[PDB]
């Protein structure tokens, strides 16, 4: 009461954030505390149960429906004129049985990043990836390292050639009918783990470890989003932001997610966290704050999305965006998300095959 505690993850932009709670801070007098726990998004869930955790918590829309079925968020009364400030399809992803359950923030698709000095043409298909590869071995460097260990990364090749998370059927997801272990999903999967397996790319391979091989010019290129694009700037890279590989002709497709502004529904706050978030950070100067520490992606506030729309690198994103598929935000994602990271680990590692690791991912998934 009188205070607000912002749970934000730590790739974002939390600093710029936390400036806008100062903000809020010297015109109310309520001090706001951003912080940035690991695994937030799997800690909200547990600690908002018992009515603890933050006022506001900072996550894609993926997750927000299954806080919502748990009855953990506090549904959001935006009026008219605050509406017609932000995209109509923003506000769809965090629409949950009707209800309003988020203020949404940023559209985010992940990029193919290339360094423009060692690749001066990035490659158009995956399959070319590996004689690249062989190519950069012999001068010390790598074609390509992005986070292994994060299904959302590796997601959009698996995609490429017809797997699929849950099928859309005329406003609703059918959960009994999952994509994962079907013949598309299986030639992605198998596909990276031959990478892999061919030491093209090493099963090792995390967030931290790929940010740094193309921030020191270790490796051709990396798959991230907007946010790392601010890491790359002071590291002095010659880089470019583009379509992602195609994948046997197919485009890659990743999975779209909108970041978005919970507020928790065991809050004392909910009034000023509303003030906070319409009247401070979705402004033209509040998302301005946030995205010049690292950026947010296109963003939902239209006035300051048609100025970041000049960006070459936010088209090349929303280029990816379009030919990816927004995320479900139904409760069954969670389920679908664990059943992917093991199966990937799983067989990036070689602790099962493709297969195997396919069909526990199916029946994990639904
Ligand atoms: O890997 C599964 C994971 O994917 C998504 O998480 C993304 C997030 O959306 C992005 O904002 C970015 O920060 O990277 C995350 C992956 O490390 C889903 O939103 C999340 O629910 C899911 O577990
Ligand atoms: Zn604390
Ligand atoms: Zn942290
Ligand atoms: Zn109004
Ligand atoms: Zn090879
Ligand atoms: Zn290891
Ligand atoms: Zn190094
Ligand atoms: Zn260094
Ligand atoms: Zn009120």
């Amino acid at each position: 009461e009188g205070k607000l505690v912002i749970w934000i993850n730590g790739d974002k932009g939390y600093n710029g954030l936390a400036e806008v709670g100062k903000k809020f801070e010297k015109d109310t007098g309520i001090k706001v505390t951003v912080e940035h726990p690991d695994k937030l998004e799997e800690k909200f869930p547990q600690v908002a149960a018992t009515g603890d955790g933050p006022d506001i918590i900072f996550w894609a829309h993926d997750r927000f429906g299954g806080y919502a079925q748990s009855g953990l968020l506090a549904e959001i009364t935006p009026d008219k004129a605050f509406q017609d400030k932000l995209y109509p399809f923003t506000w769809d992803a965090v629409r949950y049985n009707g209800k309003l359950i988020a203020y949404p923030i940023a559209v985010e698709a992940l990029s193919l990043i290339y360094n423009k000095d060692l690749l001066p043409n990035p490659p158009k298909t995956w399959e070319e990836i590996p004689a690249l590869d062989k190519e950069l071995k012999a001068k010390g460097k790598s074609a390509l390292m992005f986070n292994l260990q994060e299904p959302y990364f590796t997601w959009p090749l698996i995609a490429a050639d017809g797997g699929y998370a849950f099928k859309y059927e005329n406003g609703k997801y059918d959960i009994k009918d999952v994509g994962v272990d079907n013949a598309g999903a299986k030639a992605g999967l198998t596909f990276l783990v031959d990478l892999i397996k061919n030491k093209h790319m090493n099963a090792d391979t995390d967030y931290s470890i790929a940010e740094h091989a193309f921030n020191h010019g270790e490796t051709a290129m990396t798959i991230n989003g907007p946010w790392a694009w601010s890491n790359i700037d002071t590291s002095k890279v010659n880089y470019g932001v583009t379509v992602l590989p195609t994948f046997k002709g197919q485009p890659s497709k990743p999975f779209v997610g909108v970041l978005s502004a919970g507020i928790n529904a065991a809050s004392p706050n909910k009034e000023l966290a509303k003030e906070f978030l319409e009247n401070y950070l979705l402004t033209d100067e509040g998302l301005e704050a946030v995205n010049k520490d690292k950026p947010l992606g296109a963003v939902a506030l239209k006035s300051y999305e048609e100025e970041l729309a000049k960006d070459p690198r936010i088209a090349a994103t929303m280029e990816n965006a379009q030919k990816g598929e927004i995320m479900p935000n139904i409760p069954q994602m969670s389920a679908f998300w664990y059943a992917v990271r093991t199966a990937v680990i799983n067989a990036a590692s070689g602790r099962q095959t493709v297969d195997a690791a396919l069909a526990a991912a199916q029946t994990n998934a639904a």
